[PDB]
DNA sequence: CTTTGTGTTTGGTGTGTTTGGGTGGTGGCCGTTTTCGTTGTTTTTTTCTGTCTCGTGCCTGGAATCC
């Protein structure tokens, strides 16, 4: 789980569809509207 | 067939008169109503008792979203 989350967010740390972190965060924080 | 005009008859009421009686102004007898003295009273004025009110010691007083 530990190596899950970072493989995870390490890559968000390098980085008309919504993508890249601001869809992330939708996705995580589960919306109920989305952009 | 049957309505009104009255023919005739009878009851209600407008006047007049005599009579009489239910009842109207005075009188004088009596216990009623009224006024004075007595008793309770209550509430308004005066009084007896503690918050306000103004001077101290000290020592605290001051940029979106989701739930």
């Amino acid at each position: 789980g530990v190596i899950a989350a970072q493989s995870i967010g390490e890559p968000a740390t390098q980085m008309n569809v919504t993508l890249g972190v601001p869809r992330l965060k939708e996705i995580l924080n589960v919306a109920k509207n989305i952009k």
